């Protein structure tokens, strides 16, 4: 009567449901609305009956019961700290100017499947100046992360396309391609990156490459190799190059290197870019630039829906157009440059010449080889059991070596983290 | 000769030097392996700092336009080359009364931002499935609103229903045979098709998705819209619901995907408990969404996985969450503060009124085509005596500044939506 939790019409229709289900109120067999009403309003019983009648528990004495057929988590799946992390995955709530982001969002509220046009135009403007990427906003597709866009691209590309990826390379993308039923050839690297020698031997249709900063090996692909790939694609129709530009704004000794696509004169390179390592933690905004022919193939689908929220897009635009973004990148560049030096100094201290640091002075990771003893597994297990998040290089197969990411590493925890690493590398006692 | 700006605009001296040198190397003006001046030689002959020349050469060297040899100097790298406008139809004409089924106002954007500020202060990737506490919040809500029974571990949040559906088809058996309502949600049909899946089509009767037809064809996975069939807004009676559930329970490896897209909006009765609330055998995959009930262009959706499809998901380990952590946390706060449910009640009434108004206006100017098929729920209904070919009514409508869609896409019929149509502009809309 108090109607706490549920109103009276809800309590009556819930009971009638339950009693219809248990068969206590048998098929085709109910009181008049007034009859049931006559210690509750007719309004209540009308509401109940309406419910029951909309749902199929009753049929239009008064009304009649429907006649419904009778009806014909494991511990290990449940979800269960003070960790230091050398993970290459994402960055951190470091020195992200979050107050300015919110301001831009505020402002953005005051102020299309491929993403909003003005946002696309804001991104296109940026990458022309920052990457030498040549495109019209019509060519850009925005997406909630690169994986969403890579899925779409595998559909826009021809169905039997043979993909070739870098070995070692980005395992996550190899998995996506593998899942999508594609044949994926793997191409070893030489000192210049993805080998055009083996791209010639094995014959693929679609290369996947990280020429600004090879993932994971950290090598920058020199222009001589870039031209060689660009020429290989330009002969024979239906050869494509997916350029995975995941970290190219961060180069510490030189200006960012113009994108592979900037040298393409034959519209064979699909430029894939991302803000996922540049904005707030947990936000994934990526984009890709389709050559005319693939934009057409997208155009003729027409059923795709945009994965980034409108307000997130507009916030990004405001961030870019206010100048806050360029300002942000410039500070972060300076902070990572220093965090990298500091990390490498600590590594040089603890390991001396027993560590070899590999890869370019760029991005948010490098590679680290160690003068033997233990297997990759030994180190990982040892490190796992010390609250240090680390990944071995063998993960990127498609003397033990690890990838060391420093994006989501706090500067305070560098020394402790390196010592934990040393402990892991050489498995010591107490 | 290298001309410099000196005005220093567009480009620093070092950038101008490396740009010019890149050009002369590329256009074979410098020829492979020839030496380039000492740093000091070039800095004096150009009348600039040696620093500038140094930065310029350091660029050249990192990118492979030059190479070094100790003591000897810097040389032009040897490079090959090949010799092998956007089409007008791909141009984007960025320039009407909408009766589209796919609400910019009425949303309490200020409470949203308050929840955002509240979330950003308490907190600040996190988890492939979505943040745990966000899943827990959604799980509580749908228990109460939908009768859905699950633990947050079974939940996968996604940036819209397409991303979740794509993932689901990788979790399900590879050769699984799907079955869809006919007519149905075309977008979802294309996706299934694009994944190379066999998809059977199942006709409707007065009770929605035909169990007889399901029995005939023998699919493994149903896709159904039992709260409000899309497009023909038939509410699947509990009689038929029970039939589909028994089917899935009879035989292993049968699944029901419940696409719940608008169930929070029923105007004459309480929202109807999910098909999945009545399932006892964990065979229904509940797919829900906030997409028709939040900020205009925000897509957050979620699916609830039977423990075995969860298992398969956990055996992958490489999927990354598509909804931003900050938005998820905002949604959580928004939900837990009561603001969400508060906003749903207001919208329901506002949609109730606008719908009653819309048909009032629809019949007062028709009574010839005024057959309004579909139920008193959700955000769309149907309209089908005279008329020309279906494609024609769509043609004149385009001219008459009127976004309207034809049922053939899912005697001529039109689907009409009213979520994005102002109270102000109804009478003119009908007139057209």
């Amino acid at each position: 009567r108090s109607e706490q939790a549920d109103y009276i019409y809800q309590q009556i229709y819930q009971k009638l449901k339950k009693e219809i289900l248990s068969r206590n109120l048998l098929p085709h067999s109910v009181p008049s609305k007034r009859e049931l009403a006559e210690k509750v309003s007719v309004n209540s019983v009308n509401s109940a009956y309406q419910q029951l009648l909309a749902e199929g528990y009753l049929y239009a004495k008064g009304f009649f019961v429907e006649e419904l057929d009778m009806f014909s988590l494991p511990d290990d799946l449940k979800e269960i700290s003070d960790w230091i992390s050398f993970s290459h995955m994402s960055s951190d709530t470091d020195h992200f100017p979050i107050k300015s982001w919110f301001r831009c969002e505020q402002k953005a509220a005051s102020r299309h499947p491929q993403g909003i046009y003005e946002v696309r135009a804001a991104i296109t403007r940026l990458i022309s100046l920052t990457r030498g990427v040549k495109c019209r906003p019509e060519q850009m597709i925005i997406g909630a992360g690169t994986q969403v866009l890579m899925q779409l691209l595998t559909e826009l590309l021809p169905k039997e396309a043979v993909y070739a990826m870098e070995e070692p390379g980005y395992r996550r993308m190899y998995q996506l391609l593998k899942n999508a039923g594609k044949q994926v050839k793997t191409i070893m690297l030489d000192e210049k990156g993805m080998s055009i020698a083996e791209i010639t031997r094995q014959q693929p249709d679609v290369l996947v490459t990280t020429p600004s900063h090879q993932f994971p090996s950290g090598t920058i692909m020199p222009v001589s190799r870039r031209i060689q790939l660009l020429n290989w694609a330009a002969e024979e129709p239906r050869r494509y190059i997916i350029e995975d530009d995941y970290d190219s704004e961060f180069t510490y000794d030189v200006d960012s290197i113009p994108a592979l696509q900037s040298l393409d004169r034959f519209q064979n390179v699909i430029y894939m870019g991302t803000f996922s390592k540049s904005l707030l933690p947990g936000l994934r905004i990526s984009y890709m630039v389709l050559p005319p022919e693939l934009l057409r193939a997208y155009k003729q689908r027409g059923y795709d829906l945009q994965t980034c929220s409108s307000l997130t897009q507009l916030t990004l635009q405001e961030f870019i157009e206010s100048g806050e973004y360029q300002k942000h990148i410039k500070k972060m560049k300076q902070h990572y440059k220093e965090k990298r030096e500091r990390l490498i100094t600590a590594l040089e201290a603890e390991f001396s010449g027993e560590v070899t640091v590999k890869g370019a002075n760029a991005g948010l990771h490098f590679v680290t080889e160690f003068d033997t003893r233990r297997t990759e597994q030994d180190i990982l297990s040892h490190a796992a059991g010390l609250q240090l998040e680390i990944f071995g290089m063998s993960r990127f197969n498609l003397r033990p070596a690890l990838i060391i990411g420093f994006a989501r590493l706090k500067e305070e925890d560098i020394q402790e983290g390196v010592q934990r690493l040393f402990k892991a590398v050489y498995g010591h006692k107490k």
